[PDB]
């Protein structure tokens, strides 16, 4: 594990937290405890969910001088987020649960996340459409949260020292601005254009259908229809996926479904 030993990096994320006393933070990962006293400083209360009994030392010591932190000793993936009440997550994330952990806490939801990724990890969380790092993961954030990198960290800010950088990345959930029709088909409809990134949408759509239950010909049959509900929707599946907006995905996604089930 790479702690993280440099405090302005520490005030840096908690000072992107915007922390206030009515605020219940949950924390990723207890490591040595030094961003821990700064959130327990800051906020109400804060959760922090550690894997490792090794660690305790450190809690009981913490527990020693803040009465508001409590310790859940488990599994991130596994803890059901549902039972907790907080408002915000703030956390140096174990680099190797970052993909499914940051689905399932935009799933929960939360006001607000301050979070340490790798930096290329974080580069395709914020990537621009239309360029080498936009992907399924820049479509699949974006589509359900505003994000930006915040400040990029060094290797020297970590020990052990790793052999990359980091990023401290800001999350804050906005479930109006897209709009999504259906979340699961949502979800088929990105995985399957997402596997053929460089080809046309519709093209993706064919070679991937089995990720919308259906065979390469029916599909096919499928767009042609589709089509010819009107000439945006022309345009747009003609167009490579790499260079449609979030706007364009979930709005051709949102009108594919419509069709589908009208069908
Ligand atoms: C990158 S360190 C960050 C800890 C601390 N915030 C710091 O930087 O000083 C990862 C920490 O999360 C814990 N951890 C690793 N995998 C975990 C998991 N799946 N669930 C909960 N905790 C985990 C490790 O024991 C370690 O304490």
């Amino acid at each position: 594990q790479c702690f993280l030993i440099d405090k302005n990096f520490v005030n840096k994320a908690v000072e992107s937290a915007n922390l206030t006393k009515d605020d219940v933070v949950l924390e990723i990962g207890l490591g040595k405890g030094i961003l821990t006293e700064e959130l327990a400083k800051n906020a109400k209360k804060v959760y922090v969910i550690e894997i490792d009994k090794s660690l305790e030392p450190y809690a009981n010591k913490l527990k020693e001088l803040y009465n508001n932190i409590e310790i859940i000793w488990g599994d991130a993936l596994k803890v059901d987020l549902n039972k907790l009440d907080f408002n915000k997550v703030v956390a140096n994330l174990p680099y190797q649960i970052s993909s499914p952990i940051t689905f399932k806490l935009i799933k929960r939801g939360f006001d607000l996340a301050v979070l340490m990724y790798q930096y290329e990890f974080a580069k395709r969380m914020v990537a621009a459409a239309g360029t080498k790092d936009y992907g399924r993961l820049s479509v699949a954030v974006q589509s359900r949260a505003d994000v930006e990198i915040v400040a990029k960290v060094p290797p020297s800010a970590f020990y052990p020292k790793p052999k990359v950088y980091s990023a401290i990345v800001k999350i804050k959930p906005n479930k109006g601005k897209y709009h999504i029709e259906n979340e699961n088909f949502f979800d088929d409809f990105l995985r399957a254009i997402f596997q053929h990134r460089n080809k046309s949408v519709r093209k993706a759509l064919i070679d991937s259908s089995k990720e919308l239950n259906y065979n390469k010909d029916e599909m096919k049959k499928i767009l042609e229809d589709f089509l010819n509900t009107n000439s945006e929707i022309k345009n747009l599946i003609n167009e490579k996926v790499f260079k449609l907006s979030v706007k364009d995905i979930v709005n051709l996604s949102n009108e594919f479904y419509r069709f589908l089930q009208n069908r």
